């Protein structure tokens, strides 16, 4: 619908905030009995680190993917900024209040501070562990208990969040560097933001995607959009010769009757109190958006043509489609200029392609006529770059812009062909229409000015570097309206309401921000997606979401194709330091995470030879190797992928020392018995039957004759004989003193949204406006 | 051909016995004169083939594509002989047929 | 504009090539009957309609001959062959006898 794609635009609020609270936690410290060599529980108990949520699954592949989601969570949830007074609690102990960072920090203290810990040093520290403010710099000093991996996060968040200052000067500066400058307008404001401002920075880097080289269907959707947006702006015209009056003198000048006559078809041009407003708006947006329109004329309505010449002298033909300029010109060339200029001898024969205005140039002689031709024909856009930053504006040849010696010339050339002829009457109707442009030429001089300005104004506020291609929905324009606008105008002076202008900036802005942003969001993922070998997360995935997030595009209604190509370009895009700087962090430790935490393992060894077990403190002494030094290997991930070549099948059958690798389900047992019985050798058999494995639950033997009702054996004197241990590092222990870190941030912030608003914009009186020539735009009574 | 897994499961007594398949070649060169019959073989061998050729899967919704197609195609633009490039449809089939 | 739809999709069109490449190159394996190229007397209509579809209309699909499928194929040609060859012998034998 028409205004159903506009509510999808003005409703785009990308200036989305993200406030943080709870700190960013992965592992909470926890209890667990202590098992001194020998295997007895010496009491007191100790504190270690285990992950909050062992989520983790089965299969190296599934693992890799899992983390990936973490990346997506990190980003959505990535602090747009922070603030420490907001996350404050109090410390049960200390020289006083102390106020700490995050409930968990608190808990822990009170906790350790009761369960007979390492005594003094701990309680002590916990005491004198407080806050302190250095007001003079707005700096803040809080504590906070976390975990090496936690300080890790939250830290970078202090150093990378995004809220700069905000002085009058900056507000003034965000206002396009060509508007504050434009004379005809004035600005004036209502407040002075204090030193505590923070203003967020809508970032607007370019469309690093050249959508315009393979994706005409998305561009088309954009153009359309950008176009409707424009119309929503284009000022509504003011006071213009009451419809009736003009059209009436119109019939007069010409001399009508009851014997039939030709001028008569130049009046389905009346309606303009609709047509002129439409023709006007339509024209601008076209340019701005840079849309390509068509042409609905009639070969009997010559007037409608004359006005065409108005148009063409303007909009550098390239702006109109091909098959349209073609018709138009030849229609002029063959029914208006040759046919009443005693130049028709051949009636002009053209058979498609080459250029028809053009060729009329190098054919007939006459200066006035002759200048029109070159100026129109070779008239184009001035491909201009910078405009107070990479605006990349397609501009209109200085000349035309009010230095309309074009219009004056367009008229002088018309004043001089109305001399020779051939078919006696025909000239009557044709030249009479021509005169109606001339008298009005005092006013026509104006229309030019109008657009000149408007386009040239609105312009600036389009961060969306527009280019010059060919649309494919071709907006439709009738010479009907054109013609109306033409003769029916003058005296009036209209201009872009302040409020209006901003609104425009604002939109493109957001939009941009979204495009650029998603781009980053997109890229970041894809790249991650690679250094992860996810040969199975078929990307038809990311592209989809991407596009969606910039509503307007009917996703389902766009072939998988374009989509991929969209990835192909995204891939080559740099993450945004922010983005990147985090992934490096996740990977770098990745290993450490996995290894720790239960439910999972890493891999298992099968040495068909009795052997010892480590005597770690946490677990009693069991089946674990943190090295797998020697033996062979076989990636499981590649196994269940490849399809197993009985390589494993054979080794298992034949009994040969070997190892396995990847995500794995551990299984704890007790009753020593199990071990002597050597249960652990069983499990394996399976595989033989089912080429694939996951039904593989290896074994671990938590042995502490204390909790294992079958200590009967720890008795005699022993030393743990096993066949096959497990790959899995050991959950580090907990050193409070060091475990804690210190934090810095800032206090009492003041975040703002939007900006601009802080200004009251006024306008000079219409009657004396000015263009890029310091001349009164509209000086013909 | 990696993609394909091989394995043995049953054993074989020294009692095992089969009968040679006997696959001598052509012996009869019908390739240089009995056209009438080749045509009949080809045909046959052909149908046989279709019976095998796996059916395809996961295609792009017929509607979706043809629609972005009209946007791109600029169908009805003067040219007299319209709606002859879109009898393309029934593709969810046509492709399967064209493929086999 | 139409041409472009081949190009973009080209990233995928690739996939098509691979597909056939394999399939034919696979299936074939199990054919005993030799096969000299001959100008059959009969044709087979192939509407560029379908063709065109397959083309821009295939996604990240991936299909191949079911094991069981393949065998079944071998098996047939086999028998057939066996019959041809066999009857041949049965035939000859008689005829020659028929003469002395």
């Amino acid at each position: 619908p028409k205004e159903s794609i506009l509510k999808k635009l003005e409703d785009i609020k990308p200036e989305q905030v993200k406030k943080q609270t709870k700190l960013f936690r992965i592992f909470e410290p926890r209890q667990l009995p202590v098992y001194r060599a020998n295997g007895e529980k010496e009491l007191r108990n100790r504190w270690y680190w285990k992950l909050k949520r062992d989520t983790l699954p089965d299969g190296d592949y599934d693992v890799r993917e899992y983390f990936l989601n973490l990346y997506d969570q990190v980003l959505t949830e990535m602090p747009d900024y922070l603030l420490l007074k907001d996350m404050a609690v109090e410390n049960k102990n200390s020289r006083d209040a102390g106020k700490v960072v995050d409930s968990e920090t608190a808990a822990i203290c009170d906790a350790i501070f009761q369960d007979e810990e390492t005594e003094g040093v701990v309680r002590r520290f916990i005491a004198e562990m407080r806050q302190r403010v250095q007001a003079d710099r707005n700096v803040v000093n809080y504590p906070s208990i976390l975990h090496p991996i936690d300080h890790a996060f939250n830290e970078y968040f202090l150093q990378h969040q995004l809220v700069e200052p905000l002085n009058n000067d900056i507000i003034f500066n965000y206002i396009p560097e060509r508007i504050r400058n434009d004379v005809n307008y004035i600005l004036n404001m209502d407040r002075n933001l204090p030193s505590t401002a923070r203003y967020i920075r809508p970032n607007l880097l370019q469309d690093r995607l050249n959508l315009h080289d393979n994706f005409e269907s998305l561009w088309d959707t954009i153009t359309t959009s950008n176009y409707i947006l424009a119309r929503s702006v284009v000022p509504d015209l003011k006071e213009l010769v009451s419809t009736e009056a003009q059209i009436q003198k119109m019939s007069q000048d010409l001399q009508l009757e009851a014997l039939t006559i030709q001028s008569e078809t130049q009046f389905l041009t009346g309606i303009n109190s609709q047509a002129a407003n439409d023709c006007f708006k339509t024209l601008i947006a076209a340019m701005l958006s840079q849309r390509t329109m068509s042409l609905d004329f009639v070969t009997t309505n010559y007037m409608s043509l004359i006005s065409g010449m108005w148009l063409l002298t303007v909009v550098p033909n390239d702006m109109f489609i091909r098959e349209s300029l073609v018709a138009c010109q030849l229609a002029i060339i063959n029914t208006i200029i040759y046919p009443a200029f005693g130049m028709q001898r051949m009636h002009y024969r053209n058979g498609d392609p080459q250029t028809p205005f053009q060729i009329a140039e190098q054919q007939i002689q006459n200066f006035q006529v002759a200048n029109w031709l070159h100026f129109v024909n070779n008239n184009q856009f001035r491909q201009v770059v910078i405009d107070g930053v990479l605006n990349q504006v397609l501009n209109d040849n200085i000349r035309n812009g009010h230095v309309v010696n074009q219009l004056m010339e367009a008229l002088m050339q018309l004043s001089r062909q109305q001399f020779p002829t051939m078919p006696v009457d025909y000239k009557r109707s044709i030249q009479r229409g021509i005169l109606l442009l001339s008298n009005r030429l005092g006013q026509l001089v104006d229309l030019t000015r109008l657009l000149a300005y408007n386009y040239e104004t609105l312009m600036a506020c389009i961060t969306m570097n527009m280019q010059h291609v060919q649309t494919l929905t071709t907006e439709k324009l009738q010479l009907t309206s054109v013609t109306s606008l033409c003769m029916l105008i003058g005296n009036a002076t209209v201009i872009p309401s302040p409020q209006t202008l901003f609104h425009y900036y604002n939109v493109n802005v957001n939009f941009h921000s979204n495009y650029n942003e998603r781009i980053n969001d997109a890229v970041a993922i894809i790249t991650a997606a690679n250094r992860l070998n996810l040969y199975q997360k078929k990307m038809k995935s990311i592209v989809e979401d991407f596009l969606k997030r910039l509503q307007i595009f009917d996703i389902s209604r766009v072939p998988d194709d374009q989509m991929y190509r969209l990835r192909d370009r995204l891939r080559l895009l740099p993450v945004e330091i922010r983005r990147l700087d985090i992934f490096n962090l996740i990977l770098m430790n990745m290993e450490q995470i996995e290894r720790a935490s239960d439910k999972i393992a890493q891999g298992v060894i099968i040495a068909y030879r009795d052997m010892q077990l480590e005597r770690d403190e946490m677990y009693g002494y069991v089946n674990i190797a943190r090295n797998l030094d020697g033996f062979q290997q076989i990636n499981l991930e590649e196994l269940m992928r490849t399809g197993d070549y009985a390589q494993i099948t054979n080794m298992l059958l034949n009994n040969q020392p070997v190892a396995l690798v990847g995500a794995l389900p551990f299984i704890t047992d007790s009753s020593v018995i199990s071990l002597v019985a050597k249960l652990d050798a069983t499990v394996f058999a399976q595989i033989v039957k089912l080429r694939k494995v996951d039904t593989l639950k290896p074994i671990l033997y938590k042995i502490n004759s204390d909790s294992n009702d079958f200590y009967l054996v720890a008795n005699y004197d022993w030393v743990p004989t096993s066949t096959t241990k497990v790959y899995k590092q050991i959950p580090q222990q907990f050193d409070f003193r060091a475990s804690m870190h210190m934090l810095t941030s800032n206090l009492t912030f003041t975040v703002y949204s939007d900006l601009l608003a802080f200004v009251s914009a006024d306008t000079v009186e219409p009657i004396n406006a000015v263009a890029f020539d310091n001349m009164r735009i509209m000086n013909e009574l």
